């Protein structure tokens, strides 16, 4: 079996290796790539995802997130409180202020250190979520606005043709900003580009492991817990590598950096935070490999979760079952 560590694999594909998108991640799963949950793709040195990033200024984060922790330092939830409408180049003069700027540090660990300790007592604002793109049209290779989409992957699988549609979004960071433990919507695979600024910290738990991060959780989090089976699925709860090793859970750390591609792979839990102001693109993506995990996904049918319009059919389709449930919690 490759990779039984599940340690968090890194790639420096060719140009050449570059072109063929599905291939490339077959390949790394030949590797073992997806038992971290996790793997990280520099980008050959001929490639470029635009020519500059000089003119973005003007992009508007209609609705930012102020991101609200309650709880203990290492084991806290974020309410997301809504703010006024800013452009990018307003978020970032706020993202450098005195009040939100990244203070000085030494190095990654420090600042790692720093997060976990203070995180809680701030409130950093996210741009989250924005529908959108920063490839070139003309870049061919690794576009993620040109990705093969899920609606074709499962058509092509399974022979049923269903409506929904697969765009990429935007997510404009600052210091302490905050990604909460979760998989992806029908645990499928996420692809994120972290185009420029500074780093962002993840976090993951081999798939094989994720249901002793789902138990410890439960523990943790057990009005939520009573509340919905599914319930790591609002994104609102964080726990720190520092309470993740004290109860044994296997989970590995990296950090990306501008230029650099990030793939998280079905049923990998995940987790992070954002040093300074940054910009990522991300979206979700199948492969023939996903299928099994899209039909055995957990569901929050509470209500909480609210997801895009394209989950529907993956429900209906790969969960009948499930359906009647989880889209009663959609309504
Ligand atoms: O960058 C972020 O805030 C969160 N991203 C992801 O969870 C991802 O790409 O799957
Ligand atoms: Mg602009
Ligand atoms: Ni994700
Ligand atoms: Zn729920």
């Amino acid at each position: 079996a490759q990779n039984p560590n599940c340690n968090i694999m890194i790639f420096h594909p060719t140009k050449e290796e570059f072109n063929d998108f599905d291939k490339y991640i077959a390949y790394m799963e030949s590797q073992g790539a997806h038992r971290a949950g996790l793997a990280k793709i520099i980008p050959p040195k001929e490639w470029k995802a635009r020519e500059t990033y000089d003119n973005i200024s003007e992009i508007l984060i209609a609705t930012p997130l102020q991101q609200v922790a309650s709880g203990r330092a290492g084991v806290f939830t974020q309410y997301h409180k809504k703010k006024k409408a800013m452009t990018v180049g307003e978020y970032r003069h706020l993202a450098n202020s005195k009040k939100y700027q990244t203070p000085p540090h030494q190095n990654f660990e420090d600042l790692e250190r720093k997060y976990w300790k203070n995180r809680i007592y701030n409130s950093p604002i996210y741009g989250a979520d924005i529908s959108g793109s920063l490839f070139d049209e003309n870049t061919k290779q690794w576009n993620l606005g040109h990705l093969g989409t899920i609606q074709d992957l499962l058509e092509k699988e399974c022979g049923v043709v269903i409506e929904g549609v697969n765009t990429p979004y935007l997510y404009f960071g600052m210091w302490k900003t905050t990604f909460a433990w979760h998989t992806e919507d029908m645990d499928l695979y996420s692809i994120n580009y972290l185009h420029l600024g500074e780093p962002k910290t993840w976090y993951v738990v081999p798939p094989e492991h994720g249901q002793r991060l789902e138990r410890l959780a439960r523990e943790l989090f057990p009005g939520s817990s009573r509340g919905c089976g599914a319930f790591l699925r609002h994104k609102v709860a964080l726990i720190s590598p520092t309470v993740l090793k004290e109860n044994g859970i296997p989970f590995n750390r990296i950090t990306q950096e501008a230029g650099e591609f990030m793939v998280t792979f079905p049923y990998g839990y995940h987790a992070g935070f954002n040093h300074g102001f940054n910009c990522a693109e991300a979206i979700n993506f199948a492969t023939p490999r996903w299928i099994d995990y899209g039909k055995m996904a957990s569901q929050c049918s509470c209500g909480e979760a609210r997801v895009t319009f394209s989950m529907d059919a993956f429900v209906r389709i790969l969960q009948p079952e499930r359906y009647d449930l989880w889209k009663r919690g959609q309504d």
